């Protein structure tokens, strides 16, 4: 890499005030929450363009100077690396200034977005124009990107919660600086770019998700019509061991699509961690015992597991399914509760907001759990939607985290036929011993889960190689063949998803 | 290519009795219904393996001898080329004997299939085991493949009608002879291969749809639970010119998901062609005039457009949406009819079967429309689900087919935000002048649609290059870059989707 030559050329493209080219200037891009005992996940520069033409020029320069770029949209991948690159020596290509809402089609229920568009911005746009469409939001703070989130295949909590399913068309700047539109978008003045996903020939959009094959400059997204009626529910289960029965109850409701939104099944420990520090619940040095958890949860109107779902449509369609749902969940030991029973309950309010695609009030309490706080890494294994799988994964995760002196703080995001088991590894990052222990714990989670046949849907920059190692060697080789063909100079996000030039 | 050396080595793998290696022996793989005036779409051999290990050996030999393989599952791509390869000198790799149903998961609603499994076979398997799951079938005759259809991104008529959306996990033999499993499948003894679509890192399954980058040897598919209640409907519209009003009435019902199955909006001419020859309707030499069509359709209980939809659930969920659906469609000039009104109507019966994923036992009447018959080519442009687009595409297609002496015989398959406009170009293939005219007509359809911003979702081997030409030059280059990297010897289906080594 010729770093100095690249950065000088980048100033010529975007202006000197949008290039950040030394240790002090790149501080805003360098903070992470994942464990990093060797201090190895850090950018060496950042560049912030406002147009796709600037992106193209930047890519051309990256090739000439052999200077890799780590592309982000808004860069709020918290617990997964924020804007830290996977390998040393990279410049962050921060697309936050490319924040234009290009189209919103009220009739077809679609939009077309630049990467820097935020969820807040899109929701404001819809409301200001009185367009009766909803968004589908992850459980994040004030800033996050539909484009960035979708490209990492993230998740929200309406019927449109599996974000990548609802993507339709994209524009990519390929590593040589040429633009390519997927689906119907390469037909000049196509009116169907946001209407038909697949196009003609090989379906390419998935190559640009969790990958380093292209820079997405525009993305189409389907949006759900606002329903006449929205009815949120909470199911409370009393015992830690209820895990398998909850999944077995929900599975039929989801496979038959009586419930259609992604359902967060939240542990009491996670819920408490959102609003309380660990030392409000148990002494430092003591385990997070189930009696203390149960007492604390009960005092706050929570069970040991609390699962959130909603119904959408009319009073009549809601009444068609609500009885069967109530029967199935009550038979599993759950108490089904509505807004009228959960008045003033901040967890119910939190999920009632999420499940209509509302924006919650900034405040990530999770970062202050243990000691000085500041340590969070997601460990996010997949399971089939089978109670026995959830039972076993809960047991193994708890065993491993507790062996390293950490707590089990987790949720299951229940999907159609799958679960995303979301495990927050919360630690005191400011204590270097605790950061080292969290690193060791994380490695043990990945390795031992992999040995039982389980691996992650998504992971942070510090674990992308170790997670890749859980999946097949042929897969690893095939990804590398694609990388080398698409990006011969290896200038896009080396190490993303364990893919190296 | 060294054809003789390749075919000798193939006999060693599968047995001499499963290699077909001269003009006479390959006759069963040679008949097509598309126009082919130069007789250029034809295989030079066929090989029929029964195991994945045989496939892998075949692929190794194909590399050694530089002998291209044109891979099919059951090969019933009627109107798209059957088993004829896109370029000369290819051997059909016919996977019909790999017909094992590997798994069916009743609780998660999934299955895992080899390519040769037919729809009939899978339906029989479900029925015989009393498994309360349905299939989703295209409107084909007795033999077709869930795998082959899904890989060409085909369509059926239940809520699971957009077939590729419901695929989950695949195994592929790569061009070098190695097997790769997508999604969660490359984790040994993963139990989530049919549970979670995306896996980790780039999403690859779409690369193996409408493509020549691999041979699919196993594919997973989600299956819909059988609903307590199934209620089919037919909407009759009186006038040829109703097209835009029908799309505008159905679009909100589909965008809001009050109707969830893919809806065939059938022209009267197509419907009549299913069961009648053209000279039962008008004289040879006369146009298929709207008054003759209306009279013939009316005598059969058909409108000029007849649109089929269904509701699935309980008596109460159906009652939740049926009034709104009826009001929307009646306001558009439609008459909404149910089984009780359509007793003895063979078209209603045909669609009522399709919309519950039933197998129609029938010959393909369409192949006998004009003269000696035998000519069929699908022209299948996409539209957004907007009335004005359907109006304009119907007008243009009518203009073009009638200019060349052919009829407009078409349907729209209404999707969520899209339409597949399915235009059957029916001709007398046994008359060489008519075959030439149909060839010219088809070229004009593709070219002139492309100039208005419209192009095909799928096409036949004789037009794959011309359809590729309607999409972007960068797309074409990118697909060629992938092809050369993935299949360096160019031995898998050269010319599929216009992708050439
Ligand atoms: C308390 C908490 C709760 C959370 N809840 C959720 C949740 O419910 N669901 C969820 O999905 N996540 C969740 N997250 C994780 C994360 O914060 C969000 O997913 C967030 O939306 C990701 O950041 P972002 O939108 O800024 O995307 P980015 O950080 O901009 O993008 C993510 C990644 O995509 C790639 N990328 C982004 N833009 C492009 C581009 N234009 N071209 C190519 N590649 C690009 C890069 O690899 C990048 O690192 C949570 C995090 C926390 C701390
Ligand atoms: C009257 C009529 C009505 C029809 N209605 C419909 C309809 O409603 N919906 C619809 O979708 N189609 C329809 N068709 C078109 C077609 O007949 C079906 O799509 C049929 O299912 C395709 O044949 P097949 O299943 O044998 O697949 P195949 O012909 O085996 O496969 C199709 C293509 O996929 C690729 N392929 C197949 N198997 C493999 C593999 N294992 N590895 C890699 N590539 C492979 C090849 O390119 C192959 O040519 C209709 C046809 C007619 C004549
Ligand atoms: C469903 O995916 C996620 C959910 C969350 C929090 O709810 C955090 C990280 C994730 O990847
Ligand atoms: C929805 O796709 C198709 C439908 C048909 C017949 O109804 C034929 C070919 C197709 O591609």
């Amino acid at each position: 890499a010729d770093f100095a030559g690249a950065m000088k050329a980048f100033r010529g493209v975007v202006g000197a005030e949008w290039v950040f080219g030394d240790e002090e200037a790149v501080v805003p891009w360098s903070k992470t929450y994942i464990p990093d005992p060797a201090h190895q996940y850090k950018p060496v520069g950042a560049v912030c363009p406002q147009s796709v033409e600037e992106v193209q020029e930047i890519v051309r320069i990256a090739n000439t100077y052999k200077q890799p770029l780590w592309t982000v949209s808004t860069g709020k991948n918290m617990g997964y690396g924020m804007t830290a690159p996977a390998t040393p020596g990279q410049v962050v290509l921060d697309l936050k200034r490319m924040n234009r809402i290009l189209e919103v089609d009220a009739d077809l229920g679609t939009c077309l977005l630049e990467p820097g568009v935020t969820y807040q911005q899109l929701k404001d746009y819809l409301e200001e124009h009185k367009i009766p469409l909803w968004i589908d939001v992850p459980d994040v703070g004030p800033i996050a990107s539909p484009v960035g989130n979708t490209l990492d295949r993230g998740v929200g909590y309406t019927p449109y919660g599996e974000h990548f399913m609802f993507q339709c068309g994209m524009e990519v700047c390929l590593p040589d600086g040429r633009l390519m539109r997927t689906g119907m978008g390469s037909i000049k003045g196509s009116t169907a770019w946001q209407a038909f996903k697949w196009g003609y020939g090989p379906y390419l959009d998935g190559l640009f998700t969790q990958s380093n094959f292209g820079i997405v400059t525009k993305m189409g997204l389907w949006l759900m019509p606002k329903p006449p009626v929205y009815k949120p529910f909470m199911v409370r289960h009393a015992n830690m061991e209820d895990v398998p029965k909850i999944i077995e109850a929900m599975r039929p409701l989801r496979v038959s699509n009586l419930v259609a939104n992604c359902n967060l099944m939240m542990s009491a420990s996670y819920q408490l961690a959102m609003f309380k520090r660990r030392n409000e619940i148990v002494p430092d040095g003591a385990p997070l015992d189930e009696a203390s958890l149960k007492k604390a949860a009960s005092a706050n109107g929570l069970g040991m597991w609390n699962t959130y779902f909603a119904l959408y449509g009319t009073e009549q369609t809601v009444a068609g399914v609500e009885p069967i749902i109530r029967a199935t969940l009550t038979a599993s030991g759950g108490e089904v509760l509505t807004a009228a029973e959960m008045e003033g309950n901040p967890w119910f309010h939190h999920h009632q907001t999420l499940m209509q695609g509302g924006l919650n009030l900034d405040e990530v309490g999770l970062l202050r759990w243990r000691g000085a706080g500041g340590g969070l890494a997601w460990f996010a294994p997949v399971a089939a939607a089978r109670g026995v799988e959830a039972e076993r994964q809960t047991a193994l995760a708890k065993e491993i985290v507790e062996k390293h002196g950490f707590d089990y703080t987790a949720a299951y995001a229940i999907g159609w036929r799958d679960l995303h088991h979301i495990i927050a590894l919360l630690f005191d990052k400011a204590d270097p011993t605790q950061e080292q222990k969290a690193d060791a714990c994380y490695r043990e989670l990945v390795t031992r889960f992999g040995a039982q046949g389980w691996a992650s849907y998504r992971t942070g920059v510090n674990s992308m190689d170790l997670v890749a190692q859980q999946y097949g060697e042929v897969n690893r080789d095939f990804n590398r063949t694609l990388k080398r063909a698409i990006d011969p100079n290896g200038i896009l996000s080396p190490g993303k998803s364990g893919i190296h030039p």
